[PDB]
């Protein structure tokens, strides 16, 4: 149990940086362009392999010249693709991502190619003793819950000391999505899932959503320049101020690199307030930076 | 490979990877959306030309700026693809393969587009320098770098002078975009093909009046072609007599993109035949007609 598993997804995030928003029906100019590996689960695969902790991705891929692009700047990484659920039919998912380099905001356009997504079936065949903790990005909710009952019947046959601590991701809207709550130690619920369940803050999220998770969960949700909550057993809410670069350059897989740090930080023993505190800090960093080279 | 003497068309201009996606709506800034769909087209002037021509059945060659990357990999597949020679693609060592990205919104057709950067230096008159021109029977050139594409011509009417009249290489130019830089180019060529664009933004309302206003800026026997969609396309040689040729609009519109590219191409295809000026006015109107009913180039031959 020496490495991090990050199950999600892994898409080709087309670049182009702007100086401002294009209004519709508009036509302007980019100032450059970048390919960049991108997908939540593979954002917070880079995150951990710069933050030195050795880890591993699982997602969907397709064969094909855009998956030697994702593989080799994996294989850069020294992320472990081994994992990998390599698919016969569909096309690799791919982005348009636009960076307003004067604000930093970022607006995807999403191709989902229609790719199988990773089964329990897959899951099935992976060697658990090999991983410390186990990020799920929530995608097919259904088919991951037995991704979930899985880890839970492995750790009820291990000793306290060799359990695998587990954590899940609500990023999307989806009702699908909310049976996840659900399920790990550590859930992390994003400002879009909260504010469409009626919430104006990280605090109020926590509170009204504290009731949907596993007990003895933590409960974590970020809200950008307002920083981080956090909620336990305890009852006690957790907060940390977020540390936003001078410039905001590029948000792209921020929250990928709030989710990665936060979990570095407690697969290192750190307390939640701790790894908060270092999830704000590093996502911080990458906000002022255009991908995610210099963040440590 | 061997290519024999004066049997190629080369297209000299832009290659630009073009990324568009169907929407339900536009994207409100910071959002992560679905689109309904997505295509990479390569796209570009001349790269479009190029395409035509191979289908037309015409050997044919491009030449164009690419930095070595996955863009320009997708891009000489796509080339490759339509029987394209790519072989005089000036490969450079600094900037970025031109990529575009388009939004369509699915419910009022708007096209919203984010323009590749400006970082890829243009084909120059030093590496055109390089090129040994006896492949080629025919030279087009995309206006884009004026001054430097100005010595690439002066070249070519170099290596004429020097040739028997059976061996010399025909040469047309396109200003397409109405940048003053562009206007130089029209006293070079045998065609020269001017856009509907160009000639609005210089004040003519019809591609007569822009034909008879802009003749006296082309050199000595040329011939100066204008396109203006639904209305057919003019042309004007040192005779005076001005040429016309009605459109030939396809049952159902489904794509233009590109139509004055295959407007362009069949026309230089049909000249390059020995055929007339009338007759190639009427073909390139013909297949660019038949384009704009069809989604991309399949079956415009
Ligand atoms: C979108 C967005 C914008 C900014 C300015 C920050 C920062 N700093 C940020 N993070 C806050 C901490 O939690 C992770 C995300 N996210
Ligand atoms: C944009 C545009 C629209 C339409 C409907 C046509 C036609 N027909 C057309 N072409 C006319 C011939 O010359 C080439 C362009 N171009």
């Amino acid at each position: 149990g020496s490495q991090i598993l990050c199950v999600g997804l892994v898409v080709l995030d087309v670049i182009s940086l702007v100086d401002k928003y294009p209004k519709e029906d508009s036509e302007i100019r980019c100032l450059s362009q970048r390919w960049q590996r991108g997908g939540n689960a593979s954002n917070s695969c880079t995150v951990l392999s710069l933050l030195g902790a050795p880890c591993a991705f699982m997602g969907s891929m397709a064969p094909g010249h855009v998956a030697d692009f994702l593989v080799a700047d994996f294989r850069r990484r020294g992320v472990d693709v081994s994992q990998v659920a390599w698919q016969s039919k569909g096309d690799t998912p791919s982005s348009c991502c636009i960076i307003n380099n004067s604000n930093g905001n970022r607006t995807i356009v999403l191709h989902d190619t229609s790719l199988p997504d990773v089964s329990a079936t897959d899951f099935e065949k992976v060697d658990l003793t090999q991983f410390k903790w186990i990020h799920i990005e929530g995608r097919n909710a259904s088919e991951q819950v037995k991704m979930l009952q899985r880890i839970d019947a492995h750790n009820t046959r291990q000793p306290p000391e060799q359990k695998i601590r587990v954590s899940v991701e609500v990023e999307k809207p989806r009702e699908e999505l909310f049976q996840l709550f659900g399920y790990g130690d550590v859930v992390f619920v994003s400002k879009d899932v909260a504010k469409h369940l009626g919430f104006q803050s990280a605090e109020e999220a926590l509170r009204g959503l504290y009731g949907r998770v596993r007990k003895g969960a933590v409960l974590v949700c970020a809200w950008a320049e307002e920083g981080a909550d956090a909620l336990g057993p305890d009852g006690k809410l957790l907060h940390s101020d977020a540390f936003p670069p001078p410039r905001v350059v590029d948000t792209l897989g921020a929250g990928d690199t709030f989710n990665a740090s936060v979990i570095f930080s407690l697969s290192q023993g750190r307390s939640v307030q701790e790894a908060l505190r270092f999830g704000c800090q590093v996502a911080g960093k990458k906000c002022g930076l255009q991908g995610f080279d210099g963040i440590v």
